[PDB]
């Protein structure tokens, strides 16, 4: 991923998100209902020192389970770091604050298409799959406006 | 599916294939190794009175099994019907007959590029998505060379 956000103000990117569209490198990252990066935002966090709590739902034991992550910053403002066995980074593509956000997770891929409200945003759609044409992604997800409004996208 | 192969010639289809990508309208037809349309074509096999046999793979029951279902010819050399409880279209939408075979299955739709061999085919997967952006998709895989070689793209 060589797709960064030049001047992100992450303060801005807080409040409410929507997982439009998902894209992974290996279809296992997104196959089944409970693969370990089927994960829908929530809620993005901002903290005053500039981490990014990431407020999520994630489908575990056959249950629509709510999770709290930290994306600690790093020297780069478009880049996170979350604490874990594996050194595994947040990357923020893309964003125009109000209507849309790209991001991306690596340690070994996955992004997203984030807007702000349960519409398909065609133009967004386009941003993100612009992205991804750089990246060697196997399964790309879309989700519809009903189910946007659902636990777990169900 | 607006998109079918003028002056197809169906015996000229005949043989080896493979499954390169595959979209569909609906998560849950692709989704998980078992899911209703993930299947894997081995062979096109046309009869001489111009129906169309086709040989693949499904996992069912924890295990990649054989497949051989037979779509029927109409009047419309593009699109073939098989036999079920309900009525499902057989369309080829697209072919050169020596690289690349683009065709649906549509009652909601799923479709896949097909290549002759065991490679990317950067080419026939811009023509696949060209097709699709036509068509209300919600998931897309695409299998690299090493899956394409084993059974159920293990
Ligand atoms: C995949 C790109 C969007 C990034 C979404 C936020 C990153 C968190 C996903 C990592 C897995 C969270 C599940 C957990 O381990 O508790
Ligand atoms: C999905 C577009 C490619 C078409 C592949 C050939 C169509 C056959 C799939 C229908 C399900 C076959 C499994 C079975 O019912 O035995």
């Amino acid at each position: 991923v060589t797709q960064t956000m030049k001047g992100l103000d992450i303060q801005k990117v807080a409040g409410t998100w929507y997982s439009l569209a998902m894209a992974a490198s290996d279809i296992s990252l997104l196959d089944a209902q409970s693969a370990p990066l089927r994960v829908y935002v929530e809620e993005l966090k901002p903290t005053p020192e500039g981490d990014l709590e990431i407020l999520l739902q994630k489908w575990e034991n056959g249950e629509c389970a709510q999770k709290k992550i930290i994306a600690e910053k790093t020297k780069i403002p478009a880049v996170f770091k979350i604490d874990a066995l594996n050194e595994n980074k947040v990357l923020v593509l893309d964003t125009d604050y109000k209507k849309y956000l790209l991001l991306c997770m690596e340690n070994s891929l996955a992004c997203q298409c984030l807007v702000r409200t349960p519409e398909v945003d065609d133009e967004a759609l386009e941003k993100f799959d612009k992205a991804l044409k750089a990246l060697p992604m196997h399964i790309r997800l879309s989700f519809n406006p009903t189910q946007l409004e659902e636990q777990c996208h169900i």
